């Protein structure tokens, strides 16, 4: 899982920066959705999968831009 694994480190990486956003009912509810994200990378075996987990998490951070 040389490309998977790497994709895992990318998505914690943007974690720190939504509990540095801030600190609320807001702020918490939007990391815990990136929980879920870290899970589905773990799962991924190997394939076209990839790209579909990275297209995810680009909209979490949009969110934050709206707060």
């Amino acid at each position: 899982g040389s490309r998977v694994k790497a994709l895992e480190e990318k998505v914690k990486a943007l974690e720190e920066k939504v509990k540095a956003l801030g600190g609320g009912g807001r702020i918490e509810e939007l990391k815990k959705k990136y929980e879920e994200l870290k899970k589905k990378i773990e799962e991924l075996g190997g394939g076209g999968e990839v790209k579909k987990v990275e297209e995810e998490v680009k909209k979490l951070e949009e969110e934050i831009k709206k707060l």
